[PDB]
């Protein structure tokens, strides 16, 4: 099954844009993503740097995820982000999003060899 790094670049990855390019781009990409398939997914972070340089943050600032777990870190510099979240009239299976473009530090969990993110936690 979908290991959980994997399902993080799925989930929180977008290295092929720097930014959302229009209001329909969660829309798109919370289906494309497969993030509306079974449910529609409330709440969710795309993060439009290389895979590599989120990666990086696994050896970055430590700071406590907000369920308590200690293997979280927060990124020394901001990243371009989108936030997307359920629109009012969002009812599945016509899941509805609103796009909010920002730069903002992220903060994620991390697990394993290779040491990577399995867990996006916040943008703050």
């Amino acid at each position: 099954k979908e290991t959980a790094a994997a399902k993080f670049e799925r989930q929180h990855m977008d290295s092929s844009t720097s930014a959302a390019s229009s209001s329909n781009y969660c829309n798109q990409m919370m289906k494309s993503r497969n993030l509306t398939k079974d449910r529609c997914k409330p709440v969710n972070t795309f993060v439009h740097e290389s895979l590599a340089d989120v990666q990086a943050v696994c050896s970055q600032k430590n700071v406590a995820c907000k369920n308590g777990q200690t293997n979280c870190y927060q990124s020394y510099s901001t990243m371009s982000i989108t936030d997307c979240r359920e629109t009012g009239s969002s009812k599945y299976p016509n899941c509805a999003y609103k796009t909010t473009q920002a730069n903002k530090h992220i903060i994620v969990a991390c697990e394993g060899n290779p040491y990577v993110p399995v867990h996006f936690d916040a943008s703050v």
